[PDB]
């Protein structure tokens, strides 16, 4: 009896649950070649001929056009493991496919879902609590710890060929935006900004203790240099202002066609005047600055930049320690803020601000270089990694090795905590320690090593010499990750078993699907 | 650069190994409701709207208009299978699938497809000796045992209703065409035939010692019933004989227009009445009999049957005793065969010829009666299956306990043998050792028990008690099949194994698919 | 200005090199994962539906459609080395591929593809030379070798399981229909004729030292069975005959109706009488058998067999002694050849005849089981190779170690030979000389062992061992080939490097493409 429309597509329980693993299964295949050291890139092309080079996950699966559902709700695993810790994304989704590929093999030995579910999440709330027990507490602030996890970040990407400058870059950046409110550090990532430029090479890529902005001084006769920069920030437009209620002028005698012109005039030449009046010699404002502003602002010496933006404006002000000002009429020379050198440079033959030279900038800027547009943005998208790994560093002072040595510790762990609850769920707990091995195991794999032998070499050592017993691929034998300073923060694992856990567990309480026609 | 055709698509490696390993898969777990006592059919309905209901692997397989290049494959499994033993083609297609899953898994590790295939040939090669070892030899033509193959082999289809029965016309049927040479035993299928007439029950089929044709008596002044019958058996036609040459009469006279109308009568004259001087009282003829013949035929008070199949001719001489002979002329006393009655029934109003109570019949026929022809039809396969293990148990001297009881044996052993050769291919024998638990596991599943607990307790039981423990279904535990007698001939497990097991290794070493645009 | 029509296609210069050498590359690429004891297989799927398994080159490139003009020419290199040595398909394609790519390094330097061509014509040239100064001379009949070389062969196919087995049977086939005239031996490769029946495993192939025909007993009542048969060979039906001239039976009397028709009976009579005077038991007859001449033939105790291939008929003459006559009143009893025992078997349900135990059979028969009819198939395509080697062998008594050996060593040599002509056709023979270095590469990359690790190694071990040193597949090391029992046919190496060299250079010589539209 029809009750649903023609072209409905169906599947239920095993149908289902077979389809639905093997689509996160091969997304998560599809996406393991980007991981680790070795790591390699993907090329993806949309519908509008946009090109997109990278070796991020995320980035990856979020402009891919995907089709199956079950492929779609992966694209969340990394998407929040992005949010969240930066690095691991890779990792995420890798060991959600292979918890649902383990999960199958219950399924087809009729172990109930729930059971395995349950297992599941018994074993990814047992791996928090080992992640936060092995975890190496390190001083928040430790340059050396802090330069390793950036450059950690940075390596099997594009840009690691220059790791150790954009990893000194990074963490300069962080420690300089910081705020520590009483032993614990804070970090907002709006305060680091990156401003990109092809030309030059990668190695050029510089730290601007202040802003550098996409702009042009307004006025040819305004300085293109100044040296101790005394700095005012409007937000408000520099041209003749008019009530917010409706008004019009009605003109009654010849002679007002003249006054009420002059006292537009003076109220724009009020406006400059006034600005000069507090010593200011370089003025950022949000909206527009009419001609006539321009004029004065010039012939008063006074370096003037028009339609700033919003979150430069911000930047500026937490830079240089001015204070936006809304309207003019209220700008006092404690409102002005402080720069060594303010200059119009040219980058590329296009003209940009330089607010360089301040004090103790509160927000800062990276200027990305490199011989091409697509090498650029793949530097910055590793910068963006980098600097937010350093910051989980800063917040959580904890750090792990990598390697594949947190897995492979869990694993082990994880095994014995099987035998304490032992039943089925056992044998869930157990497939979930298995599957954490896909990470060793695929950095392995990607190196070019032999799978089977690594890991039993990897586990073996790893239980004679402890925690820090990973994987070096470069090497093709087990070792030391921490004496070798191969770590990442403690939030990366954490947060990728978190999500790969409940993506897993979600998945795997589907048996039935129901899809209308597009 | 095109090498190709358009429309011709390609999967290599992986990909390869994933889609023919999942089609193999899945047509496995399509037949796999079918086996056991507790198996269900199917209903197949091709293009024309053909019917076919059926609990038959190798016919199922055979009808469905299949696609994928691996899924056709495992039709060759099937088939083979039913040439070989009869029974055994759903077990075979199932193992031969969990074969190839438990083998990805091993794929999946990264192991060697050459590894695999050389570790699942050795556990092939020793699973054929520890069958040929546990096998138990029984008396070749034993009335108990064959009575207790032909059930077990019955059971779990739809003719299960009245197994008693036809168990024991299969057995006897067999027991009565069987040819011992030397102590060795062999039979030809041939020898058996089958009769199907929708009417009455299944319960009314029965045994004809001798033949029962699809056919009726020629000329209605024959005698429908004839008691102590000498027959003879004539392929040639009973009309007037032309030579081989190209020949033509040339009439000169109108003498000649009637001379040669009574030689063509003479010589069908002489053909019947050398035929009555014979003694004989019945006659089937291969070719036509002509109508002249036909009433001189019933004058002699003789019953005749006109273009009688070449294989109910061979029939009938071996049930009656009497010899074809080709041309009438040759035929003598000592040609006639014996039958204590030649008569003609009505089956569902309509005429056939019953040839019974033959003295030593050589052949013999097993009528097949049924409220459908749907019902008939499948009657006969499981006739057909029946006098097949009957068979085989006579050729061979050898049987098994079945409920899953050799499949649990050979588990546990190869599980050992995997020790002794250790390394990766160890890891392929266990897997194999492993699979073959796929029979034991679906008996209880398609008789909706706890999968996981009777296989534990069925292993636990087996090494406790020994070779003859396996499933019952029935009783729902483990149980001794040997004493239940719930056996079955050795040939389908050593058959079963081997098309099984070199399929597999033949999908595994797959790792290039090419196929045309159809 | 027109000069070819609308849809023709054109290449020239470095476009038509780049493509040739681009499609004929890919070919290479498409079938270098069948090499060597880890070589894997391909499902081949024409337009009509067909199904094709192997590992053979020369079977995969034939069954693919190829659209490419140089993949096309690649082709034909494979079915050469097939018909020329058997074994070396993969390789003379691989090589060919390799000696392209390697060419078109000096074809980018700009170097007249003219030097190329000559280099490769010496580099060629000077292989045979080498080859025919470090093959292995061998005693042509010596066993142990023959055996080596059939099993070497059998290995990295799908029958290697067995090799034994198979190597047996074949070294066995081949040894037995061998023909020395004087020292040196010839082999007809027809005299060995490959029956093949589903059912059983591969392990239940066997070698009869006569032949297996799939024919019937044509009569019911002939023997089925024939202990020490005297075989009679007709190739003349066994029926009335008629003058090739034409003519017609003129009738003016009643009475000779049955005087010609009597005539005709004669004629069949006289013909059975007179092979039963030859004490023939056993007769094969090419053509048909009259009815009337099978009752006879059937009361004289005679097998008979009719429409017996004539091929058939030509391996029965000499495996039986018997000699083919073409008219029955011919036959006499020195014609009658013997056999052991003749009988009539079924196999998987099918009857069959065997003839066995002949004198010194001039023609054999080597019977195949297995479990599916594609395992059957690609056994038999293995044992045709199988026997080509060993064929090879015994008619020229010469041999190489495998391994990846012989290219190796030509490496090496071909680079010395390089320095002592110099100049640019010098480049051409370091790259013809580095170019056969993917045969031990492409092993070792079947492996999936490190190959630039490999080569060092295996090239090091060689230079200091000598001609055996080749890569062992399993053990992952260089090794001994000779005394691993690892070697083939020298004519393996010869060819393979002379169609692969012939090809490259001609495809080199190629500067333009003009291909219509189809």
């Amino acid at each position: 009896v029809v009750i649903l429309p023609e072209g409905t597509q169906r599947y239920v329980g095993r149908d289902a649950q077979r389809l639905n693993i093997l689509a996160a299964r091969i997304i998560a295949e599809t996406v393991r070649t980007t991981l680790g050291p070795k790591g390699m890139d993907k090329m993806l092309v949309d519908s509008l001929g946009d090109i997109v080079v990278t070796n991020d996950c995320a980035t990856i699966l979020d402009k891919i056009d995907l089709q199956h559902p079950a492929a779609k709700m992966m694209v969340e695993v990394a998407k929040t493991q992005d949010k969240e810790a930066g690095d691991g994304t890779t990792t995420a989704v890798v060991i959600a496919g292979e918890l649902l590929r383990k999960a199958e093999e219950l399924l087809d030995q009729n172990i109930h879902p729930s059971i395995i579910t349950k297992g599941y999440a018994l074993a990814a709330e047992k791996a928090q609590e080992i992640l936060d027990e092995i975890a190496i507490r390190v001083d928040p602030d430790d340059e050396e710890t802090l330069l390793k996890i950036a450059a950690t970040s940075i390596t099997g990407k594009n840009a690691e060929s220059h790791k150790e400058l954009l990893a000194k870059l990074a963490v300069e950046a962080v420690k300089q935006v910081a705020e520590k409110k009483d032993g614990k550090y804070v970090v907002d990532l709006d305060n680091i900004k990156f401003e990109k430029k092809a030309g030059e090479g990668v190695e050029e890529s510089e730290l601007v203790r202040g802003v550098v902005i996409d702009k042009e001084v307004v006025h040819p006769r305004m300085p293109k240099r100044v040296e101790n920069a005394k700095i005012a920030l409007i937000n408000e437009a520099l041209e003749v202002k008019k009530t917010e209620t409706d008004a019009k002028i009605n003109i009654t005698s010849p002679d007002q066609l003249m006054s009420f012109l002059e006292q537009e005039e003076k109220m724009l030449k009020d406006m400059v005047d006034h600005i000069a009046q507090t010593g200011a010699n370089v003025v950022f404002v949000q909206k527009g600055i009419d001609d006539l502003a321009q004029h004065y602002l010039a012939k008063y010496g006074i370096m003037a930049v028009r339609r700033v933006k919003k979150s430069d404006m911000e930047k500026l002000a937490k830079a240089t320690g001015a204070k936006i000002v809304t309207n003019v009429k209220d700008l006092t020379p404690e409102d002005l803020g402080y720069a060594e050198v303010v200059e119009e440079r040219k980058l590329a033959g296009e003209n940009m601000i330089f607010v360089e030279g301040c004090k103790n900038p509160k927000a800062v800027t990276i200027l990305i270089r490199g011989g091409t547009e697509h090498v650029i943005d793949e530097v910055e998208r590793a910068l963006e990694d980098a600097v937010k790994v350093v910051k989980d560093v800063m917040e959580d002072g904890a750090v792990l090795p990598a390697g594949g040595a947190p897995e492979i510790e869990l694993a082990i762990r994880l095994d014995e905590y099987a035998k304490q609850v032992g039943g089925k769920e056992a044998l869930a707990i157990e497939n979930f320690a298995d599957a954490l091995k896909i990470i060793p195991k695929t950095l392995a794999e990607n190196a070019g090593l032999d799978t089977v032998e690594m890991l039993v070499k990897v586990i073996s050592e790893h239980k004679n010499r402890g925690l820090g017993i990973g994987i070096d691929v470069f090497e093709g034998k087990p070792a030391d990750m921490l004496e070798k300073g191969i770590i990442e923060p403690l939030r990366v694992k954490k947060q990728a078993i978190k999500s790969a856990s409940e993506a897993a567990i979600m998945i795997l309480r589907i048996d039935d699907v129901i899809a209308a026609k597009a």
